[PDB]
């Protein structure tokens, strides 16, 4: 299993729509030090509770603080305070008190539904950095059980590069309702040597059959530690006849009209157990299989794609919601805080408290680990791996929603009523479980702070959040100003002095 290093899991979840903290400070030679120093002090200034809950608030109250500025100062917070997790921890702590209060006054059970406020993204990273272990102990195994079934029912069927359509797929949008036809072939791959077979189909494109290559002549190699793809040519290699490079586009495709044909295996009559090697080297639309433009036939397509799935399903979501396992103590710490904070405020709801828990856990977490599986595995995906882990997450969504047609609602009918009941049982588990104490916790949080190799990027980070500390910077200064001890604690004064040292 082809798990991340925790500090590349990290990355990627803290920082989905990208790693940013990978660059030069870009600060020149000679300011270097004095900028490092205002760096260091910024990070003392973040240990202070008041500064960094006024920061917080502060830039939440600009207009043009968006929510990818929201999320994104979250993450570099949460990578400068990895150190520091337990204070992490307590700051989390009480922005969930404050927003507890203020949704108790709206509707409470709105809360948490997205992922655009700081507090909200907080919380993501902190439920991602506590299960780290859990996925790679419990979750990782039938989590890529599923990732590779999906992989290897797709690859058995044409997927057509141009529009991402397959044979084999859960959404009917992707379904390839033009019943194409095609022949599997089975390669001797070489890697130009001694010759590795391939399990290919004669409608794949030359890059397509090149991947599938490639998977299988890399078996065990991490998709880092490979050469990038456009490095290599594909060349056939006949005995008698010469070695004929292999291409999407030559002279030899199929053009009529302002259509050009993808070249295909197919294509280039390539026989089944042919030697194929991998070797270094106007608007005119491309096809591949069908151009660009539910029945019996297409629905019995989508339920045996399901049926032939539902076993990796069933233990997937069997695993992440089981009552046969101890809980981790961070979802038991965290569902007692949530259910502190509602006894506070009077909410006797459990509705409105089965919401906040989902909002905290399956539909943040869970979730985004179902669709992105590229967070846990040092995998690719594929937009129809894509489109199928989607409905596959909707009917996770589904079974922690408690409204009882999209096509995952079709094709898990049968199941999310059950998979609702496993919900219902892993929150009441939970809630009945032995509690953690506050030194075990802090136990827990101490060792998650240096448990790994890497630097997330702290350094980076800093500075980064200095950029926001910039743009805001009188915002900021007057709202520590108009405070008594952001006064009494010169909190003013210090940012004022890293603003100095840093420009």
């Amino acid at each position: 299993i082809p798990f991340l290093d925790y500090k590349v899991y990290a990355e990627r979840i803290f920082f989905p729509g990208h790693s940013p903290l990978h660059r030069d400070l870009g600060v020149p030679e000679s300011r270097r030090p004095t900028v490092e120093q205002g760096l260091g002090q910024l990070s003392n200034l973040l240990n202070s509770k008041l500064f960094l809950t006024k920061f917080i608030h502060t830039l939440e109250t600009q207009r043009t603080f968006s929510a990818r500025d929201r999320a994104y100062v979250a993450s570099l917070l949460t990578v400068a305070l990895h150190g520091k997790l337990e204070y992490f921890t307590d700051i989390l702590r009480t922005l969930l008190s404050d927003l507890v209060a203020q949704y108790v006054a709206k509707n409470p059970k709105l809360m948490l539904r997205r992922t655009e406020t700081v507090v909200e993204k907080l919380l993501t990273n902190w439920m991602s950095i506590c299960l780290y272990t859990f996925v790679r102990d419990s979750v990782g195994e039938p989590l890529y059980m599923l990732f590779r079934g999906i992989k290897h029912q797709v690859d058995k069927g044409p997927v057509d590069s141009v529009t991402g359509k397959a044979k084999y797929t859960l959404n009917d949008n992707r379904l390839l309702r033009e019943d194409v036809e095609y022949r599997p072939l089975t390669l001797n791959a070489l890697l130009a040597a001694q010759g590795v077979p391939v399990k290919v189909l004669d409608c794949d494109t030359i890059s397509q059959a090149k991947e599938k290559m490639l998977d299988q002549l890399y078996k065990g190699v991490p998709l880092t530690q490979r050469p990038d793809p456009r490095t290599l040519d594909v060349e056939w290699r006949s005995g008698v006849a010469g070695h004929l490079i292999l291409s999407d586009e030559d002279v030899t495709s199929e053009v009529q009209g302002l259509w050009r044909r993808l070249n295909t295996l197919q294509h280039y009559k390539v026989p089944d157990g042919a030697t194929v090697a991998l070797v270094p080297c106007g608007g005119i639309r491309p096809w591949h299989l069908v151009k660009p433009s539910i029945p019996e036939i297409y629905l019995t397509r989508l339920l045996s794609m399901k049926g032939t799935l539902q076993k990796f399903v069933d233990d997937l979501f069997q695993v992440i919601l089981s009552t046969s396992r101890p809980v981790p103590l961070a979802v038991k710490y965290f569902f007692d805080l949530l259910d502190e904070q509602a006894q506070q405020h009077g909410i006797s709801d459990q509705d409105t408290i089965h919401i906040w828990k989902t909002n905290s856990l399956p539909l943040r977490f869970w979730i985004n680990i179902i669709k992105n599986p590229q967070f846990v595995f040092d995998v690719q995906t594929s937009d129809n791996m894509d489109a199928v882990l989607l409905v596959i997450a909707q009917t996770f969504m589904d079974a922690c929603t408690l409204a009882d047609s999209p096509i995952n609602k079709l094709l898990y009918a049968r199941d999310i009523p059950r998979y609702k009941r496993m919900v219902e049982r892993y929150y009441a588990d939970i809630r009945q479980t032995v509690p953690a104490s506050d030194q075990e916790m802090n136990s827990v949080l101490a060792e998650l702070s240096w448990n790994y190799s890497g630097d997330l990027g702290a350094r980076v980070a800093l500075h980064e959040l200095y950029k926001y500390i910039n743009k805001y910077y009188d915002q900021i200064i007057t709202a520590l100003e108009e405070d008594g001890t952001a006064q009494k604690m010169q909190l003013g004064y210090r940012l004022q002095q890293i603003a100095a040292a840093v420009e």
